[PDB]
C-alpha cells in the first residue's frame, strides 16, 4: 500500500473581524468560515505514525486568526492567498495549502433613513466563496463564487421543443414559473505569487459584483427558452467584462411550482391563463450545469 | 384509558399564488407553508376506528388550495382567519381549527434602479408568521410573529452588575458584540369572527411593519444593558403603538462572539481596546424570553 | 407595561460524561444537550436595568458541568431533577428551573461477537429527551420523551371509510404503506421534591423501555385502520404497565409514499396488487395527535 | 464564448421499491435518493436555444422509476449501471451518464426475538452510496462509498509528537476522546460494460461490508497514534480484500471533546486521569484526508 493523495488540517473555523473608525465612529463588521488543508511530504504520519511533519490543525486555527489580526481579511481572495502562501513558506515540506472561504453577509442597518454606524443585519444567507489553492513552485489558482443566490420570476420563462419518445409525460408550456438558487464560480487566470494576487486586489470585488449584476439581470430580462439557454448568457456577459477570467459555471436547479387543477371542485379554473395557486415542490428538482471558457474555433464554427 | 386531547391535519403544505395586474402588466407573488389541524368529536376515530369522524388531510390540503384560489392570502391573519371558519363552519362535528402559516420573502428585484415586474429575490430567511386559532363559540385568537431576523452590533452593548458567587467565572465588561436572531410575537385581542377580523385588516400589515421598524431601531440605538432590558424596551414600544395588541412575547438567543488573547504569539494585542478578530461562538448560547402586558397595578407601582 | 412572563438561561450546552471501572476496563459514556431558563423574582432586569437579580447564562453553563461532575447523569429524569432543585434552594429570589435534556446515542460496539470496553456507535439520530419544571412550593413536574424514532411498514396499513364530500379526490385503500417518526411523551404524577423523584429511580428506565417496545411492537402488529386509531393502542397499553404516568400523548406524522402510474408505458402494472415502485413524498404530510389518560365516567360509557 | 463542460438532469429523486414473497409473505424494502446527470453533443442547447437535443429532465426521472420497475434496484452499484447504460445506447447524442444513488438504511425490526416480515427501522443515518460514470467507448467507472457512521472512542487515542514552533498551543496527550464521522470510498477497476458489472454483482454488497468491519474493528481496536494512521491501517486492509479495488479514499473529520478544568470551583478535579466531563465541539474541527493505493516502488521503499 501507498498514499496516492493526502491532506488534512482544520476546516469551520469561525472568524469575525471589526474595523474601527475612531476619526468617525464608523465601524465595519467581517464574518466568515475558513478551511485550510495542507499537502507535502507527510505521508510518513500516515504510513509510520510520524507526528513530526504534521502542523498540528490546532496549530493552523492558530495561524488562521493571527493572519487576520495582521492583514487584511477582504477581499477574501487576498486574505486566502496570504494564508495559503504563508503555510507553503515557514514549512518546507508543506507543498501546498487549500484554502475554502465562505463570506457571510453583514449589510449595515438603515434607521430612519441613515446608515447606522456599528448596527448590521443578515439580509440574505447568499454567500460569497473562494476556493484559493496555493501550490509550491505553481503560483496561486483561486476559484470565486456566489451561492445560495434564491430567485423567481412568475412569467417569461417557456420550456418547449425538447425530445419526445415513449418516456416523455412533459407537457410543452410557453409560461412557466422559473426559480432557482444561484451557484456561480468564476476561475482566474494562474497568479505567479501573493505580489500578482495584490496587483489585481480592486479586480476581485468588482468581478463579484459584475457576476451577482448579470445574473440578476439576465435572470430578470430573458425570456427564457430554458435553464440552459439563460445560464449560457450570463456566463458570457461575465467573460466579457473581466478579461482575467478563464472560465464562468453555473450550476442551478429548477426549482419546480406546479400548476393544480381544481375543476374537479365546482369547476374552477386554475390552469393555463387561469393559473393562480401553484404547489412549490420540495423534490425531485431539475439541475443545470455549464463551464464557459473562451473560443479559439477558426473553422466550422 | 380516555382522549384528553386531540388533534389531526395536515402539515408542511407549500402555496404560491400569484397576483397579475393585465392592465400595468406587474405581477405580485405570495409564497407560504400551511398547517391545518382540527378538534372536535373526533375520540372515535381513536378509540372505535371510527373514520367516519376524519375529515381526510388530504381534503385539508385540496382545502387549502381552494380558500387561497377564492380569497386572498394576504396578510396571512385574514387567510388563516377564512380558513379556520371555513372547517368549523363546514362540519357540525368539527369545534377548532388551528392554522399556522409561515410566509417566505419575495422582494421585488430593483434592476437598474427600476422594480421589476414579475422578478423576486428571497432578500431573507426571515419570515412573517400567523397562529390563528379559530374556536367554535369563542371567535378568533391570533398571534403575528417575525422570526429569523438575524442581527449584530459591533459595540454599545454590556453586561456588568450581575450576581457573582462560587459558580461564577463571567468576567463584567463595557463593550462586547451582541447579535440575536429574533423571534417577536404579537398577541391580538380575541375577534368574535371572521367580520371582526375583517374591520381590522389594514392593522396586520401596518403592526408587522412597526414590531420590525421598532425591534430595528431599538437594537440599533439602545446602549444596551442586557438581552432583558434591551428587549424590554422593544416589547413596550410596540404596546403603545397598537391597542389592539394585548401582550408583545421576545425570545432572543445571545449568540457569542469570544474574544481571542494572541499575546502568547509576538506578544500580539487582540483584547479589550486592541479586539479586532473574535471567535464566533455556535453553541452554548443565552436564551432570555418575556412577555410584556399592560399594567393596572395601582399601588406599590 | 408590565412583566406578564419571563425566563432566562442557557441553551445549547452539549455535555459528555465518560464512566471507567478501573477493576473491568469497561468504560460508559453519555452525551447530552441542555437547557435550563430560570423564572423567578427578575423582572428588574427587564425593567429597571437592574443585573443584580442575574444569576448569568455563564455561571449556569457552569453550574451544569460541575451537577454533572458530582452526581449521575442518568436516568436523564433524575440529572435534570437535581440541576433543577439546585437553582430554587441556592438562589432565593429564584423560584423556577425549566431544564429540558437531549440524550445522544451512543450504543456499545461489538467487535467479532464481543461488547468493545470503550468503542461506540450512535445506531440512531432517535433521542430520550426529559423535560423538568422544579417550581419552589409546587414540586417537580416531569415530562419524558423519545423522538425521531422512524419506521415503516409495507403492508398492513389501511384507510377507508372517511368523511367524502365537495373538497375530497383521497380514494380508500385496503393496503397502503405507513412511515412516521415517533414523538411520544409520558407526563409523570408530581412529585414533591428530590427524595420523591430519587424514590422512583428505577422506574425511568424501565418506563423509558416500555414505551419504546410498546411503539414497536403496536406498529408492526396491528393491522392499522389510521395514525388514531394505532396511537391510541400504544398510548392505552404503556398508561396500563406504569400507575405513575398520568398522560402519554403521540405526535406522529404520515410520511406519504404513493403509488406510481407506469401504464402509460409499455402498459407497465405498477399500482394496486402490482405497486412495487413508489415516490416518497417529503411534503406535505399527514399529523396526527392525541394525549391520553385513565377514564372516571361511570354513565354513558 | 464557448461550452467547456455542460451537464444536466434530474436531482433528489426519492425512490422506494418493495419485494414482497407470495410463498413466505416476507416483505423487504429498499429507499435510496437518485440523481442522474447527462452529457454529449447538447452544447446548442445552452448556444442556440436547442431543446430538440435535451432529454427532459422529467423524462429521466420517469425513467429512474421505470428503470427500478423493471430491474433489480440492488446492489446499487449494478441498478445505476444500468440506468447509466440505458442513457447512452437509448440516445445516439448522449455520450456520458452520471448516476449518484443514496441508499437510506431499512433494517428489518426484531419483534419478541422474531425478525418481522413487514415492519423496518431507520437503525442509522449511516448511508451506503454509489457513483457510477458511464462513459461511450470508456466503460463504467464506479466509486463505492459508507457516509455518516458515526463513532467514539472513550480512550486509546494519542496524539504526541507533532510540529511544535512559534503558532503551537496544543498539548500533547497520552489519552484522549476520538470521534468521527467516517466518509470511506474504494473505487473500482474500470469495467468495460454492464456485463462486466454484472459478473462482478457479489463482490458490490461483500466489499461493503468488508469496508464497514474494517473500519469498526480498526477504530476499536487501534491504540490511536494520530487520525492519519488509524485510517491508513483501514485503507491497507480493505485493499488487502478485494483486488478488484484501486484506491481507498478516507475523509475524517476529528471531532474534539475538551476538557473542562473545574479547579477554580471548590478545588475540583476534572483534568487528566481525573477528566469524567468534556465539552463536545460544535465546531472548528479537524479535517484529514488521505488516499491509499498498491505500491509499484521497488528501490528506497
Ligand atoms: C422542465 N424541464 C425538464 O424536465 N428538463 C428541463 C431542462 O433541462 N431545462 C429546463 O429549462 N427545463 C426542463
Ligand atoms: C453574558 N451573559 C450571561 O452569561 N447571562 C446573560 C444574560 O442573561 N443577559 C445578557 O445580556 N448577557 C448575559
Ligand atoms: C391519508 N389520510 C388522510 O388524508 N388523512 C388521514 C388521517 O387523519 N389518518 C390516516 O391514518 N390517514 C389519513
Ligand atoms: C488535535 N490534532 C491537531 O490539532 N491536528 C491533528 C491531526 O492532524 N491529527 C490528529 O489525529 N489530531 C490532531
Amino acid at each position: 500500500s501507498a498514499v496516492k493523495a493526502a491532506r488534512y488540517g482544520k476546516d469551520n473555523v469561525r472568524v469575525y473581524k471589526v474595523h474601527k473608525d475612531e476619526k468617525t465612529g464608523v465601524q465595519t463588521v467581517y464574518e466568515m468560515t475558513v478551511c485550510v488543508l495542507l499537502e507535502g511530504e507527510i505521508e510518513t504520519s500516515y504510513t509510520k505514525a510520524d507526528n513530526s511533519v504534521i502542523v498540528a490543525a490546532d496549530s493552523i486555527k492558530n495561524t488562521i486568526y493571527i493572519t487576520a489580526k495582521q492583514n487584511p481579511v477582504t477581499p477574501p481572495e487576498l486574505f486566502g492567498s496570504i494564508l495559503g502562501t504563508h503555510f507553503i513558506e515557514k514549512y518546507n515540506h508543506i507543498h501546498a495549502a487549500h484554502v475554502n472561504i465562505v463570506c457571510h453577509r453583514w449589510t449595515r442597518m438603515d434607521i430612519d433613513g441613515k446608515p447606522h454606524p456599528h448596527s448590521f443585519i443578515r439580509d440574505s444567507e447568499e454567500k460569497r466563496n473562494v476556493q484559493v489553492d496555493v501550490v509550491e513552485g505553481k503560483g496561486i489558482d483561486i476559484k470565486s463564487s456566489l451561492s445560495g443566490l434564491t430567485v423567481l420570476k412568475s412569467t417569461n420563462s417557456q420550456f418547449w421543443g425538447f425530445l419526445r419518445d415513449e418516456y416523455t409525460t412533459l407537457k410543452e408550456t410557453w409560461d412557466r414559473i422559473l426559480s432557482t438558487d444561484v451557484d456561480a464560480t468564476w476561475q482566474w487566470k494562474n497568479f505567479s505569487g501573493l505580489q500578482e494576487v495584490r496587483s489585481h486586489v480592486p479586480k476581485f470585488d468588482a468581478t463579484w459584483a459584475t457576476a451577482r449584476e448579470v445574473t440578476l439581470k439576465t435572470f430578470a430580462e430573458d425570456n427564457s427558452a430554458s435553464v440552459q439557454a439563460t445560464m449560457y448568457k450570463m456566463a458570457e456577459q461575465i467573460l466579457a467584462r473581466q478579461q482575467l477570467i478563464e472560465t464562468v459555471e453555473y450550476s442551478l436547479p429548477n426549482k419546480h411550482y406546479f400548476e393544480i387543477d381544481l375543476s374537479w371542485h365546482k369547476g374552477l379554473q386554475n390552469t393555463g391563463k387561469n393559473a393562480e395557486v401553484f404547489a412549490p415542490q420540495s423534490d425531485p428538482n431539475g439541475l443545470i450545469k455549464c463551464t464557459v471558457g473562451r473560443s479559439s474555433l477558426k473553422s466550422k464554427l
